[PDB]
RNA sequence: AAAAGAGUGAACGAGAGGCUCUUCCAACUUAGGUUGAAAGAGCACAGGCUGAGACAUUCGUAAGGCCGAAAGACCGGACGCACCCUGGGAUUUCCCCAGUCCCCGGAACUGCAUAGCGGAUGCCAGUUGAUUAUCAGAUAAGCCAGGGGGAACAAUCACCUCUCUGUAUCAGAGAGAGUUUUAC
DNA sequence: CCTCGACTTCTAGTCTCGTTCACTCTTTT
DNA sequence: TTTTTTACTAGAAGTCGAGG
């Protein structure tokens, strides 16, 4: 039934097992000690002989559902999992990071320094001046000031430099590798080569990373990496009818490097769920609300004085157009603050108790009063009050659910 | 090889908005208040680093062409700069990285020449201690700031059986050796 | 009969356009 | 000539009881 994953007294992955009984005996008699509650370990506390058979783990690569699978030699199953990268996000949090720094760049320092030259007198005379910079052919315009350096010309990268979405996808792969080889003693490595010509869209970071993770985990398995195809995979599920699932793509995957596999059955089972939590959120600004809105009997008729970019509904301006100015003199404008997140809170992903006592795993803090998250929900969706919650753990990046 | 695809990374420049304040006008209510128009001034994650580096004007920036009466222009690429290299930093942290930036070296490489750098002149800081000096302090038109890990940190008993309560379920609690051994 | 409050319950968050540059992977031919 | 809507975290408004 059920396989208890076991690691020496030394600390290393030993075969797990499957007898049950004796890894309750085995822990009533103290002999051993619960390593991780899932996927199950114990750590022996006898040391005894540390005998591994030879485990093959099959890796599915993907941008958001990462699949492994290690399989014993006969063609059994010892392993399954899911994980489900957060590659998607990476991308998006970037674009914003850089619109904020230009503002910053921008706002702070451009604008200041026009303004300081403005009021000092050393601005253009002409106020203006198109400026031809080294490598354009289309003048740009500086007003009051020059324009601090444009360094576009001869910006050189290392080679393979990967770009940061994809560098992410990379490491993650070979991080949930490391994960599984501190539970099973892994000895070959197959991946699926996958392709895509470019001739639900992304399937982009993927090509360009899956031949660093070829090299990288040639490294990790030295003399011991093949490399699979999806049309094998495809071959062995109508072969061996594995039942089509896009988790039990990673079992094929594994089962090709295997020889002579007499017992191939589909590895039945719910595959085990990793979620990929950030590690860092260096944000510090929940909402700063930007809007002046108008409230002529408390209820918004100027979301700002006069439009602004994209603002759809509609300003004091149109407002002024439509009503007269004694309707004007009544309003009342209602500008919220800025709301800064707090930078030191129980991140998504850590682990913690119920004052009932299920231990979950925060998925989000939602509310806050008198400077307390009002609720700590879980990763299955249940809300408990935080105010009696207990911290256990930390995040821990890929956190099994 | 190009040719395209398909993502994703830089630097610099502009806006619409916004915040605060001033002046003024109008409106509306109690000299005052509220609101708006117009003009002006300042301000732009939380921060960390550093004391100056910003701006303006002017001059200087290789020989080699080649064209000019010349002056000069144009090409070229240096004894010029560099986003390039070597080293060292700031951001920077539990432990790392990215990015950006900075400081001395500049061989190859790679880039630029209306750029960049340097000079000159102008204009924009802060001065107090602890002790002429030294060590703090103060001081921006300095730089970086919304990216990625990893470690460590349990009130971590899973699975099978039985009993009890709830629960349409399923869930919760208690006890248990269930075939050895991870290999007879 | 309120009201003071422990909690529920629920909504909401900036945006666009200039002048350039980059590196990495697939495929076409 | 158009690539794709995500979602955690903060805070305001609301309800349910206390209770006196």
């Amino acid at each position: 039934m059920a396989v208890v994953y076991v690691i020496s007294k030394s600390g290393k992955p030993l075969m797990p097992t499957t007898r049950c009984g004796h890894v309750r005996i085995l822990l009533k008699e103290g002999k051993a000690r619960v390593v991780e509650r899932k996927p199950f370990t114990i750590q022996l506390t006898y040391e005894s002989a540390e005998e591994t058979q030879p485990l093959v783990l099959g890796i599915d690569p993907g941008r958001t559902n990462i699949g492994m699978s290690v399989v014993t030699e006969s063609g059994e199953s010892v392993f399954n999992a899911q994980i489900e990268t957060r590659n998607k996000d990476v991308p998006k949090l970037m674009k914003d990071r850089k619109q904020y720094r230009m503002a910053h760049r921008r706002l702070k320092r451009r604008c200041k320094r026009r303004r300081r030259a403005k009021a000092a007198g050393t601005a253009f005379e002409e106020g203006e001046k198109q400026r031809l910079l080294p490598g354009c052919f289309k003048p740009i315009t500086c007003k009051s000031i020059r324009n601090k350096e444009a360094r576009f010309n001869n910006r050189k990268r290392p080679v393979g430099w990967l770009t940061p979405t994809a560098n992410h996808l990379l490491v993650t792969h070979l991080n949930v590798v490391k994960k599984v080889q501190k539970i099973l003693p892994v000895a070959k490595v197959v991946l699926e080569l996958n392709r895509f010509s470019f001739m639900y869209h992304a399937l982009s970071v993927l090509n360009q990373i899956i031949p660093y993770l070829a090299d990288q985990l040639a490294d990790m398995f030295p003399g011991n990496f093949c490399v699979t195809s999806g049309q094998d995979t495809y071959l062995f599920r109508e072969e061996h009818g594995i039942p089509k699932d896009h988790y039990l793509d990673a079992y094929c995957i594994a089962c090709s490097a295997l020889t002579d596999a007499k017992k191939v059955s589909s590895p039945k089972g719910r595959p085990y769920m990793v979620h990929q939590f950030r590690r860092h959120d260096r944000q510090a600004c929940h909402k700063a609300n930007l809007n002046r809105s108008y409230y002529m009997g408390g209820k918004l008729v100027a979301t700002n004085r006069h439009k602004a970019m994209d603002q759809k509904t509609d300003s004091l301006e149109e407002y002024r157009a439509a009503h007269s100015a004694a309707d004007v003199s009544k309003l009342t404008v209602k500008h919220p603050s800025a709301q800064y997140k707090d930078m030191s809170r129980i991140m998504p992903g850590s682990i913690l108790v119920s004052g009932e006592g299920k231990l979950f795993t925060l998925s989000r803090s939602e509310g806050r009063n008198k400077g307390q998250v009002n609720y700590f929900v879980s990763t299955e969706g249940i809300k408990y009050w935080a105010r009696k919650c207990q911290y256990l753990r930390n995040n821990g990046g890929l956190q099994i659910y």
